[PDB]
């Protein structure tokens, strides 16, 4: 009444194919399609650099009178962030504390330095931490003893050295490995996550690492479980030690706790820009050891010490690596167990603000710091997320952040080291529980989730229970395994509609939705929401006829028991107009859209064949209509197209197909 | 001109909305919404056993005068083609052949009784024989000496036994498993498979059985190999051994070999009612020992004996299982082998006619007849294509075949024992490759894949390559595991054209496909053929942006150099109508299709917002038209509505969004 004014003449599919006529634009030399490129253009090296390492051009864009205090303060921020949690890192992996340094040093340098996320953190995960353990302990046990010399129960120090060098020799391997699958650009490859999986995982990790730390907070090492219901088994020897241990290390390590606790609550009381995160561990720590010394705890009531540090030089060096014709199952867990933290960490700092990095040389380059730095003794370095949102909500130009950390890593391992020798294993319990309650708290999500949807929910659930109760490795695969076979599954179940015509209108809409809707008699309408694929063509033809009512199966059964009561693509009706038929129904064609469907296979090309051959044998109609020009060329290119009069009834538009059907029904009444 | 007068005024979506009222439709006793059925008609339990087992009703249904002879002569056939392969299997596996005629017999029995395929032919693959005499291998190796008595190298029969022994435990637990993961009817679920993966499967079969049987062929048993390049070894071995063997039973073998092949040539040269595929093979066999007895060739030349065959009586019985905390490695190898076995088996005797059956509780039959066999001395059984062939051909009306079968099994294995004593083994060698040339033959179809397309071509070599060359269960479940990944990657990458509106029409076809179409200034058309998931966002967007040339971030871009040069949801533009734009474009609109879309993530919707916000912030419209009711309460769901003018900006129709966008522009002009 108003637009949508058309009254256009029949064009199906095939008047408009012989409409227009082809194109070419035929590209030439098929070989060197860019050979002719790569020349020796100075700006051409220059991209190349920028997109390796534009530190050369960050140096203008880089103004001073607010830029140098924000980015100071966050390198002491992170600096602080850092430290208790990298070193936490080393003693989860059961590490000397030297090489938490060294990992806290220089891998973040060569990093950061070669690293295009603009705003982005450095800081190991303890899940690292926690696949050294784990491996270690599945190799390593806990009773090896080879008689050395020590004469004694002294094996703390091979067996240490040890496993140490076998953990500095796999980060290397993993990091050349992630260079070797980084290479081939897979950067625009992996991104087959999603955030119910990596929130699930961070859960179930986050109880992991709670239990394990649990250990290091009560003081008795009673032994250090690995794969199934390990943390399960860790928990039990904790409840059979709950009695008679160090209790009153227990209890101060507890109520300071709750003091910082309490001193949290005070500050998030009231946060502005006065109110800052101070370093209260700090606190802590200083008036801990100076009751200690006050009051003879390590000394008398042996109080536990985390680490220790002379005053003296330690020069690097670069060991060598392990017998991999063994070590190769360990080498390729901890390998994708690698790739998985560095996908995680990119894309946490994916595209959150208008500036775009890359993902290929990211991982090129974390690979190659990992392998560095293993060269020279260290672990697999990370980022993480709270020092990342402090560097980001303060100053982030390029790592002025990662380089004051570094350069307080260099202040406390090369001079101070008396001072920073002894510290209680408590103090980095409570300091990793402050960093992760936040991650905890998720419990408001859950009904979140369930009004969200069942299949999203599922797959947060599962991928948490495969990471927390079941292993680390196997567990991770078989969630990445679901997510991806949840997909396959939604694609198998989708939501039809049987359309019916728009009550005076053109458009076609379900009939059973809103009631006020008609629907044209001697036409059947059928929907799908769904792509086609051969997992996905039977129950397809099934659940159509059951839900259509019509099956031709069953019509011919109907023939069949007609027949019985009076004892080429289309065909004819054998009945002549007696009582026998079921006068149930009349319908004369029948409707089926194509426009949602991606694609088909040769499975759903057979079956639509067989489908639409049979039909048009019962004597009906089959329109199937909704094809422009891409899945016209899929049908075609298939070996099926005989040229029939098939290959001409292609309908480009339901309602044109609706019109024709309805016109040559007309036409037929002579 | 003709038809398609539409002249409707404009309806988005809402105006649709509110034009029609919804409906109820609610279903009470959401628990017992199935408890108020389960009654005791005996219709029900009529029902319930005919899809258990309906012989009660094939019997009228049978008549003689043809019927009978059909299925005799059929019969006759279908056992005279499982004798001769059914004792090549168990020789395969090397299993002494009391079991394969054990197998050959019972467990046909009761599944033929126990199957509803109407026409079904009954016999294993020689997989399965591979399975047992590969798993034997890693286990129980060549060299096995345990001394019993026998003071001499004759321990071939306690480690025969016990070899046996293992595989009807395996047997058995194989149909236990088949069962328990039947009963949860995944008859319904179990359809993950396509045609080129098994075609591969079972060309590398086919491949992998001729290496193996030549080594029978030969009979210098050197070694048999197991896993990785098994085969490849295997042959290594061949090669080392090709010399000063057995070479006059090697030439003897090989001219009846051809000469049986000439006989076939003949028999093709004309086939016809009368031409039928005579049992040849039992001349073969009775010429070939005949000589060897009128000239001394097992007694003086040592020519090879297959089996040994007694007169006497040879009862049943029921053997225990094994230490399954140990041998679990190989149960669930065989468990998921055996099931791979079973549904290919379905899906070759699925829907061919108008009959149907089922899936799950034919699973159930064959599972718990492989158990059943395995307590009375059986391997799992299977059917074949050829023997199938031959019984639809002639006569399947339910088991007549099968039965004869297992008659003129327990026929020979009862009396006959002395003349059906010793075999060579070229015979069976011979029979096997003479029954498997057909599907060897499949170079011709190289070509026609490639033509075909790419992935499929890509899927079907890549299976057979993880087949043949890589092993056996960790090939086969990278195939599957690839066949999933290559659905993704096709939804991964669509085909994407910029539609342009038809000359003097409504439609909207892509612009560079014909080059007889006109497109409407000011405004931008995309279209998508794939849905949405997280795995394909981000991609997604930048090609978007690159094949429309247009992009946000460089608008902005263009934005900051003109601004330089001179030196809430939608927005404006800031230019003041100078020189400093760029007048490239004019487009004022965005339009984006959905019709073909399935569905989207939650990182779909929070990219689509993304996307939207920022474009109405540059200035631009964009219209998102196709959405009828599924997808719009797919986004209605989703926390993003928060009621915006978006809310009602869904167009069901691209056509009715490129009017109503092009009124308000008319309207805009003041």
């Amino acid at each position: 009444t108003q637009r949508y004014y058309v009254e256009r003449p029949i064009f199906s599919h095939p008047v408009l194919q012989e409409r227009l006529h082809k194109k070419d634009k035929i590209s030439e030399s098929i070989g060197d399609k860019l050979k002719q490129a790569f020349t020796c253009t100075p700006k051409k090296i220059r991209n190349i650099i920028y997109m390796f390492l534009p530190i050369t051009k960050w140096l203008p864009a880089y103004r001073f009178k607010e830029y140098v205090l924000g980015d100071i303060v966050s390198g002491i921020s992170t600096g602080v962030l850092q430290l208790p949690q990298g070193l936490a890192f080393a003693m989860l992996a059961a590490v000397p504390p030297v090489f938490g340094l060294y990992s806290s040093f220089y891998p973040v340098i060569m990093y950061c330095f070669f690293g295009t996320s603009r705003h982005i953190s450095i800081g190991p995960f303890a899940v690292i931490s926690l696949m050294i353990g784990g491996v270690a302990v599945r190799l390593v046990p806990d009773d090896i003893v080879i008689p050395g010399g020590v004469n004694a129960t002294n094996s703390t120090e091979a067996r240490d050295a040890l496993r140490v060098k076998v953990a500095m020799s796999v980060t290397l391997l993993t990091g050349i490995i992630q260079f070797c699958l980084g290479v081939c650009r897979f950067g625009f490859v992996a991104i087959y996550l999603t955030e119910p999986l990596v929130r699930g995982f961070t859960t179930a990790a986050a109880v992991h690492v709670f239990t394990s730390m649990l250990k290091y907070l009560f003081g008795v090492k009673t032994k250090r479980y690995s794969g199934i219901f390990s943390v399960v088994y860790s928990t039990v020897a904790v409840l059979q030690n709950v009695k008679n241990l160090n209790v009153c290390s227990l209890g101060v390590g507890l109520m300071v706790f709750g003091l910082l606790l309490g001193g949290k609550e005070f500050n998030e009381r009231f946060k502005e820009k006065l109110p800052a995160p101070i370093p209260l561990e700090f606190f802590a720590v200083v008036m801990g050891t100076g009751i200690s010394a006050g009051f003879s705890l390590h000394e008398s009531y042996n109080v536990d010490v985390v680490g220790t540090l002379p005053l003296g030089l330690l020069p690097p060096a670069n060991p060598d690596t392990s017998l991999f014709h063994l070590v190769y199952v360990d080498a390729i867990a901890i390998a994708i167990v690698g790739f998985s933290v560095t996908i995680s960490m990119a894309k946490t700092l994916a595209n959150k603000h208008g500036y775009q990095v890359d993902g290929n040389q990211e991982l090129i380059a974390l690979g190659l710091c990992n392998s560095t730095g293993s060269l020279f003794q260290t672990f697999a370095i990370s980022c993480s997320l709270s020092r990342s949102l402090v560097q980001e909500g303060t100053g982030g130009k390029t790592q002025l952040a990662g380089c004051l950390a570094s350069l307080m890593i260099l202040l406390v391992i090369l001079a101070t080291g008396f001072l920073f020798e002894s510290l209680p294993q408590a103090v980095l319990s409570a300091i990793v529980i402050v960093n992760l309650k936040g991650m905890f708290m998720q419990f408001s999500d859950l009904p979140f989730f369930w009004r969200t949807s069942k299949i999203e929910l599922t797959i947060w659930l599962t991928t948490f229970v495969s990471s927390l109760f079941l292993g680390l490795d196997y567990g991770l695969i078989t969630a990445v395994i679901i997510a991806l076979m949840t997909v396959i599954y939604r694609t198998q179940s989708p939501s039809y509609i049987v359309l019916g015509q728009l009550p005076d209108t053109d458009v076609y809409i379900d009939i059973d939705a809103y009631e006020e809707v008609k629907e044209v008699p001697g036409i059947k309408i059928f929907q799908i929401n769904a792509p086609i694929y051969y997992a996905n063509s039977d129950l397809y033809s099934s659940a159509l006829k059951r839900k259509t009512g019509v099956n031709p199966a069953f019509i011919l059964g109907a023939r069949r028991k007609a027949m019985k009561k009076y004892a080429v693509t289309k065909s004819t009706l054998p009945e002549e107009l007696q009582r026998f038929m079921p006068p149930g129904d009349n319908v004369h064609t029948i409707i089926l859209d194509f426009t949602q469907v991606n694609f088909m296979d040769s499975v759903g090309v057979k079956t639509l064949a067989g489908i639409v051959k049979e039909y048009g044998d019962v004597g009906i109609y089959v329109y199937l209509a909704g094809c422009s020009a891409q899945v016209v060329s899929d049908l075609t290119q298939n070996q099926f197209f005989e040229n029939p009069a098939l290959l001409d009834l292609l309908f480009h538009s339901i309602h044109d197909a609706v019109l024709g059907s309805q016109v040559r029904e007309a036409l037929a009444e002579q």
